[PDB]
């Protein structure tokens, strides 16, 4: 070291509140969640995504980076945004979501968006002790940020260690909270050797996170991709502020499959 990502993290931790709030959205893409949030406030159960996560996963799926099919397991499903998005996909036959829930954590949100009847979301489940199950698609969006990159390093490696027993001849999309710490890079290189895939930056991620996703389809140089993200995020500190690109949120429809 020290890595480009660690330099980015230092500068991020130096920002004031107003500088941070400007920087985190500068030049990013984001979905307009206003209508959806009002719908959830009213208890509406059709069309709305339960989180910004549905659109986030959609970005990967529309580029065939992960192609949900068959039995989908969603580790750390939270409200269920990834699960309910997958439930509407023709090739998907079953969605099982597991999440901790309870105090301080999001509970699954019951919905009747398209394909809801093939979704089972289970709260009260600690995925770090959950025996691996056969699945055709493995999703995991777990990783708690911290101002400390070393804390994030341990959290990230713990997530990667937990998800690996679930991976075998299947599609996957796994969040890598901190991909730039050298120990994480080494684990990712061994993981790519065992299971393939590639590390990709989602443009709906805010500039305040260096998160990248390990997706199953394709290949590439992990260090080069991480460093590309680090340079982008570093340059956005001094780039003139740019308003984010606002897109419409996803419409997940209604009814049973
Ligand atoms: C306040 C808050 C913030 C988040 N980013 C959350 C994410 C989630 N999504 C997750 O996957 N969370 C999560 C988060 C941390 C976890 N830790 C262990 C040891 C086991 C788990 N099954 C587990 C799950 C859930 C609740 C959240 N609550």
């Amino acid at each position: 070291g020290e890595t480009l990502g660690e330099k980015w993290k230092k500068k991020l931790n130096q920002l004031s509140r107003k500088e941070f709030d400007l920087y985190k959205k500068s030049g990013i893409t984001e979905v307009d969640r206003t209508e959806a949030k009002e719908g959830l406030k009213r208890g509406e159960t059709t069309h709305h995504a339960v989180s910004r996560g549905s659109a986030k996963l959609q970005w990967f799926v529309e580029r065939n980076m992960v192609i949900p099919e068959g039995r989908v397991i969603d580790l750390g499903c939270g409200r269920g945004g990834w699960s309910y998005y997958c439930a509407g996909l023709k090739k998907v036959t079953e969605v099982r979501g597991y999440t901790k829930g309870g105090p301080g954590h999001e509970e699954p949100v019951p919905m009747s968006t398209y394909g809801w009847n093939i979704v089972k979301l289970m709260s009260g489940k600690d995925v770090f002790y959950l025996p691996p199950e056969k699945c055709d698609t493995l999703l995991c969006d777990i990783g708690e940020s911290s101002p400390s990159p070393t804390v994030e390093e341990s959290r990230t490696i713990r997530v990667l260690k937990m998800v690996e027993p679930w991976l075998k001849n299947n599609q996957f999309c796994i969040k890598v909270l901190n991909p730039y710490m050298p120990t994480v890079i080494e684990h990712l290189e061994r993981l790519q050797r065992k299971h393939g895939g590639m590390l990709v930056r989602n443009p709906l991620s805010r500039n305040s996170t260096h998160e990248m996703y390990w997706i199953s389809n394709g290949t590439g140089n992990i260090v080069s991709s991480v460093n590309m993200v680090s340079r982008l995020l570093l340059n956005r500190f001094t780039m003139t502020h740019r308003r984010p690109t606002i897109e419409k949120d996803v419409d997940l429809g209604a009814g049973t499959r």
